[PDB]
């Protein structure tokens, strides 16, 4: 096994626990963090105080090296016409639960790249790690961040986003492939998406590429680790593998749809948020082509709409609206505590 | 494992991918000599034709090779529908002074729709044969086993594993959205799931009863092993053998994959009717843009390209070719075909 990752985040066991806004907790992260692995926990969408009150709670439980997440996507644009017909669009879906749309959308999730508070915060709290999903940081900032000892990591989903990666200075690029669950990294999505399958993009990030590659995408055990370093990987994040841990913050819904036949099948969606992601399709998983669909508004403000409409579903108990993100393995998922699941992986790892 | 390797009399678990246009006698028999699986690719041949070439084959090895045969829903005309296409590509076929055939024929019949292969495969028969975009009726997998060879059979998902294991063929090609060349989908009509190598392997082999061969993306003996790791029994690389200089892929292509086009692969619908991967061009253009009519049935559509492109290479001109490549293109070597076998085995011991 290489410990050119372990070294790197002085851990143990070359595994990331991806962040999974909504799913990760800091009861999940340091669980994997106290059984040798990286945990992780996702804190865009919030203030930075009630980020660093979250950082500080996972401490409280791990005395382990962590990631904390951020996105970093382009600030999205308010359109408020734009946003008017979307809304328009899905009257029918709210009044079927005696609900209204919105009146307005907001930017429910803050980019790293337009709240200035959330920089100097993370210079305070040093957590061992910190992520960036959607696009790379200024080098000056990643190095800001290095200069006391935080280790950063960035996701790419193409060579070519890697190569900004490494621009950036960070010292891992998460390696993402399509089978991924949860939204997709692709810095520009405006330009398409070459959706890059794991076993590809990680081969060629790692015998092309000199920074350290985290393999991240359709891995669920053991074999699945073995094989991502066979392929020149440092190290796997895997999410969908610990949604049904019990430290995890899905709701019975989600972990009954992931143990059950949907998990057979996954699809991509961009009417969920407005960003593609991929999880277990449902009635927000729409054409957004067909004839008589207005134009997509942005990201994150496509969420907003959907967000609100889940909310009205599940004041009625319609559980047929809900983002249950996961990978195109799915179907090997298991439910075990976190801190076992990571030992078992280790153990096939090894065996 | 040994699962693959002893079931086709082969040394070594690497099937060397059939790829119409590009495999030929002289590439599957190198590596056939070498000690893997050679294939060849017999779709769009009278059964007479294809038998020349199975011969051709024996001329030049008498290790097991795979003879692989198209078994898609066979296409169905739709005059109205196929005239508006010409219609559109019209302008594309003036640029270099020719118009489009009148009508459109279909250019490559399914093992479903022509009765002559069959027989032809039972008194030749050679050690594999193999099928791609579909599953062909049970009772033949068992007319060729009961003949002595083993039947291959491609799918893109779990559901379509399932349509090959209860047809009892006698090993799966998983192919993975990085793949080369046409997608294995069944009934692309019914959508496309696009599942990754990493992720298709390991179900098939975790979920399955056959053997696995792992098709999509592997390019070196790294790939070889990650696959074997992932539960595969053995692999299929097709982008890996394209430089061979065994192939027939022309000199356009050869320089193209080896440029830096090879950074970058899409998948098209608008070259065939089917989808399809490789390094894009003029050919590789959005079919639901304002404008663009209805696409015609697989293979029609092929068939009006194939016109498109005779015309546009008599101009000297290559950006309408179908230049197939993996997502590992960019990781291709060009090597004598034995010789990358060889490299490629020492790579899997390394
Ligand atoms: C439920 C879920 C939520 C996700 N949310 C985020 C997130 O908040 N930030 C992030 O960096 N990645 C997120 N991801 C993607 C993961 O970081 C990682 O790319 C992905 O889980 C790897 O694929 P796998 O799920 O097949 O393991 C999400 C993934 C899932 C499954
Ligand atoms: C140039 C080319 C032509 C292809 N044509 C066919 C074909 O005629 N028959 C078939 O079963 N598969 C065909 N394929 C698909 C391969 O069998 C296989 O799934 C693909 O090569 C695997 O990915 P790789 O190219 O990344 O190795 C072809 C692929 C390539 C690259």
């Amino acid at each position: 096994m290489t410990d050119r990752f372990t070294r790197l985040l002085g851990i143990q066991q070359p595994i990331i626990q991806a962040p999974m806004l909504g799913v990760s907790t800091p009861a999940l992260a340091a669980a994997v963090s106290n059984a040798g692995g990286l945990g992780s926990i996702a804190i865009t969408g919030s203030a930075a105080e009630k980020g660093r009150a979250l950082i500080r709670e996972v401490r409280g439980l791990t005395d382990k090296p962590f990631n904390v997440n951020l996105f970093c996507h382009r600030p999205g644009q308010a359109d408020p016409a734009r946003e008017r017909a979307w809304l328009d669009y899905l009257k029918p879906l709210f009044a079927e639960f005696g609900a209204e749309p919105p009146v307005r959308l907001k930017n429910i999730y803050l980019s790293f790249l337009e709240d200035p508070t959330l920089l100097p915060m993370l210079l305070e709290e040093r957590p061992a790690a910190v992520s960036f999903h959607f696009g790379a940081p200024p080098r000056d900032q990643v190095r800001a961040l290095q200069a006391v000892g935080i280790r950063v990591l960035v996701c790419a989903t193409t060579p070519e986003e890697a190569a900004l990666v490494e621009a950036a200075g960070a010292d891992a690029v998460v390696a993402q492939g399509i089978e991924a669950g949860g939204h997709r990294g692709v810095f520009e999505p405006e330009r398409g998406d070459a959706a890059i399958g794991t076993l590809a993009l990680v081969r060629l990030l790692a015998a092309r590429g000199s920074l350290p590659v985290v393999a991240a995408g359709g891995i669920m055990d053991g074999r699945g680790i073995r094989a991502a370093l066979e392929l020149g990987a440092s190290a796997v994040q895997m999410g969908t593998a610990f949604v049904l841990c019990p430290e995890s913050s899905a709701n019975a819904a989600y972990r009954e749809a992931l143990k059950g036949p949907r998990a057979a099948r996954t699809a991509l969606t961009v009417t969920m948020s407005g960003r593609s992601a991929r999880g277990l399709p449902n009635r927000m998983f729409f054409d957004a082509a067909a004839p008589g669909v207005p134009p997509l508004p942005d990201y994150p403000f496509v969420y907003d709409a959907t967000k609100a409409l889940q909310t009205a579903a599940l004041a009625r108990g319609n559980h047929d609206f809900a983002a249950q993100w996961a990978g195109q393995g799915a179907a090997l998922a298991r439910e075990l505590p976190a801190a076992e699941l990571l030992r078992t992986l280790v153990e096939e790892l090894r065996g």
